[PDB]
């Protein structure tokens, strides 16, 4: 029984756990704590960039932003290079997906605009997807440091997880842009210790993490199967018994997803 194992995951990790997959064809969805709320941390980047993509032209993607010394507030690995000659919104699309740059994910809120630096716009998007549940409040730094159980900036694997669906695989964005959000979750570099060690190398994986205090780790994904067929994977944890210090622990996360992929193949 899944439940069971999730169960002794928490004990090995000292850690609370969530996971969804929602329904397919053939398989209920997969649910451990899935309407418990847990910390957005990064994750929240992932609808940020198909916000973004979906509220301009594609030719949007070339505007140049430019940006000082003190936006830079947030673990920002591609934006720090950049600050000297500014970042096209396609280049902080890349930069907030692929290797989670907070710089990037604010000025991408910023450019969605309106009231709490871009966080209303935001939250109003989901609330489009029909997404009553997640909420975003503060930018990075702040959405990541919420005490555990606070409902600032959190949403919940159930939620999360059909706001994905139907971004990758229905029909909340035009194909050209779907496309886009896609490849560059397709070619995401912060997330090979989390669902995608869970999976086979024949699956194919792409996917949003997020980090944070706490011993905060989640991991968003859509996968394929080696003939084709979608699931989406939202796996939440934190660690609130270890306190603001407590460590991250990707294997949790690896571990969960290896026991998903077991219910998959
Ligand atoms: C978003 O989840 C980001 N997380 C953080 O900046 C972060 C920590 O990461 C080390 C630790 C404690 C607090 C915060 O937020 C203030 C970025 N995304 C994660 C991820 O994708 O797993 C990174 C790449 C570790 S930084």
């Amino acid at each position: 029984d899944l439940a069971d194992r999730f169960a002794e995951l928490e004990r090995r990790y000292d850690a609370r756990l969530g996971v969804y997959v929602p329904a397919t064809g053939t398989t209920a969805a997969i649910e451990y704590r899935a309407d418990e709320r847990f910390a957005f941390c990064s994750t929240f980047k992932a609808p940020l960039v198909a916000a973004v993509l979906h509220q301009n032209p594609l030719t949007h993607l070339d505007k140049l932003i430019t940006y000082t010394s003190d936006d830079i507030r947030s673990i920002s690995p591609v934006a720090q290079q950049h600050v000297q000659t500014g970042m096209t919104i396609g280049q902080l699309c890349d930069a907030a997906i692929r290797y989670s740059d907070g710089t990037a994910a604010n000025l991408l809120l910023a450019d969605l605009g309106g009231p709490g630096g871009g966080t209303a716009a935001f939250t109003g998007y989901l609330r489009s997807l029909g997404d009553t549940v997640s909420r975003l409040d503060a930018e990075a730094p702040e959405l990541n440091r919420d005490p555990p159980g606070d409902e600032r900036d959190t949403t919940t694997p159930h939620a999360i997880a059909l706001v994905l669906q139907q971004l990758v695989l229905g029909n909340a964005l035009p194909p050209d842009k779907r496309a886009l959000l896609t490849d560059w979750m397709a070619r995401n570099t912060t997330g090979a210790k989390r669902i995608r060690a869970g999976f086979p190398a024949d699956w194919k994986v792409i996917d949003k993490t997020g980090t944070g205090d706490y011993g905060r780790a989640n991991d968003i994904a859509v996968v394929w199967s080696p003939t084709g067929v979608p699931y989406v994977v939202a796996v939440m944890s934190d660690r609130a018994g270890g306190g603001y210090d407590a460590e991250p622990r990707e294997a949790l996360l690896a571990e969960a997803a290896t026991c998903v992929a077991g219910v998959l193949a």
